[PDB]
C-alpha cells in the first residue's frame, strides 16, 4: 500500500537496518515498537555476530559525538539484542512489515525489535544561553547496527550504523471544558476591582493547531484597559547535569482592544504556537534539529504524580498569558493558562517498497 523503508547501510557497506518510520509515537499506555531487519554481507560471517543496541541518553555537547572539551553523558536506557545468529528468541511477532522485508531482502535479513518502555523522555534538544551554537542539551534515541564476536569488543566505525530515530510523544483529547483562570486586581483609585478572566477551548493541542483564548474583563474601575497582550511562552527547566529555567514566547497578539471604566468586555482571541518564528531563538526546546524540517517545539512533559523527574532531563510545559494593559502611566493585570501540546495523531485510520535514506530529513 506504498510501503515507504527508511534504510542506512555502514561506512563499508556491509550492514544495512531498514526501518518502516523514523518517528515512533509514544502512545503513553505503550510506544508502538522499534521494528526492524538488518541486512548482512555474508562477507562478514567471519566475526559473525551482529547486534543491535538502542540506547535513550541525555547528553550535552555536539551531534558529532566528539567530545571537545566540557561533554556530558548519561544513558537513560540501554537495550541490546543479538540479531545475528538468531538468539532465543524471546519474542518475535515478525511485524508484517519485517516478514515482507525478510522475505524481500532475502536470506542474509535478520529482524529486531526494541520494546521502548513507558515514561522515557520523548526526543528533545534545546540550545542553552549564548546563541553560538555550540553545544546543546538533548535527549535522543539512538539504534546502532554492529558486527562484533561480543559486546565488549571495540567496534570499528567502519562497522556500525548509527540512525537517530524519535520518540514522539501523542495523547488523546477526551474533556469537559478546560477551567477558566481568573484575577482580581484593585487600582489606587480603583476601591472596585478590575476582575479578569480567561480560558481555553481545549487541555490538549497539537502542533499546528490554533489555539482559542475567551477573554472576560468586568472592569469596575474608573482606569481604562488601553491594550490586551496574549501570548503562548514555553517553560523549560533543564533537571540534569546543570538545572536551570528557560522561557521562550513563541506566539504573541497584541489587540488595541480597550475595555472601558465600569464597563464589561469580552472576546475570543486565536494563537498558534508557531516553531518557524523561532528560529532564531536558543534557549527554546524542540523535538528534534533545527535543521530538519520535520522538527517542531518540543511537546510538554507528560509527568505522572511521584515519577523521578530528574531522569526526563528536560521538563518542557506550556501556558498561555493574557495581559491587560492599564493605563495608571500604565499597570498590568494577567493570567496564565496551562495546557499540554502534543504530537499529532499519525494519520493511520509489484511490491509496494519504496526505499528511502533514513540519513536525516
Amino acid at each position: 500500500k506504498g510501503t515507504r523503508v527508511f534504510k542506512k547501510a555502514s561506512p563499508n557497506g556491509k550492514l544495512t537496518v531498514y526501518l518502516g518510520k523514523r518517528d515512533f509515537v509514544d502512545h503513553i499506555d505503550l510506544v508502538d515498537p522499534v521494528d526492524g531487519v538488518v541486512l548482512v554481507d555474508p562477507e562478514y560471517l567471519k566475526e559473525r555476530r551482529v547486534y543491535v543496541t538502542l540506547t535513550v541518553a541525555f547528553r550535552y555537547g555536539r551531534e558529532d559525538l566528539d567530545v571537545l572539551g566540557l561533554t556530558f553523558r548519561k544513558d537513560l536506557f540501554v537495550a541490546n539484542v543479538q540479531s545475528f545468529p538468531p538468539a532465543p528468541e524471546d519474542k518475535k511477532p515478525l511485524t508484517r512489515l519485517q516478514e515482507r522485508l525478510i522475505k524481500k531482502l532475502g536470506e542474509h535479513a535478520y529482524p529486531f525489535t526494541f520494546e521502548i518502555p513507558p515514561n522515557l523522555p520523548s526526543s528533545v534538544t534545546l540550545q542553552p544561553g549564548p546563541e553560538d551554537t555550540g553545544k546543546a542539551l538533548g535527549v535522543d534515541y539512538e539504534v546502532k547496527a554492529f558486527v562484533a564476536e561480543n559486546l565488549e569488543e571495540k567496534i570499528h566505525k567502519r562497522n556500525s550504523v548509527r540512525l537517530v530515530i524519535r520518540k514522539v510523544q501523542y495523547a488523546p483529547e477526551r474533556p469537559g471544558p478546560q477551567p477558566t483562570a481568573e484575577t482580581t486586581r484593585q487600582f489606587l483609585m480603583s476601591d472596585k476591582p478590575l476582575h479578569l478572566e480567561a480560558s481555553l477551548d481545549k487541555e490538549i493541542y497539537y502542533h499546528g493547531e490554533p489555539i482559542s483564548v475567551n477573554v472576560h474583563v468586568t472592569n469596575n474601575t474608573n482606569k481604562t484597559v488601553k491594550k490586551i497582550k496574549i501570548s503562548v511562552r514555553q517553560y523549560a527547566d533543564i533537571v540534569l547535569f546543570n538545572t536551570a529555567q528557560y522561557k521562550v514566547p513563541v506566539a504573541m497578539e497584541e489587540a488595541d482592544d480597550t475595555v472601558a471604566p465600569s464597563s464589561t468586555f469580552s472576546k475570543v482571541y486565536t494563537l498558534t504556537p508557531f516553531l518557524a518564528n523561532n528560529r532564531e531563538k536558543r534557549g527554546l526546546a524542540l523535538d528534534g534539529k533545527l535543521k530538519h524540517e520535520d522538527t517542531n517545539l518540543a511537546s510538554s512533559t507528560l509527568l505522572r504524580e511521584g515519577a523521578n523527574r530528574e531522569i526526563l532531563g528536560i521538563i518542557v510545559s506550556y501556558k498561555v498569558k493574557v495581559k491587560l494593559v492599564v493605563s495608571r502611566a500604565s499597570s498590568d493585570v494577567a493570567v496564565e493558562l496551562p495546557f499540554t501540546l502534543m504530537h499529532p495523531k499519525p494519520k493511520e485510520e509489484d511490491d509496494d517498497i519504496v526505499f528511502e535514506d533514513f540519513a536525516r530529513q
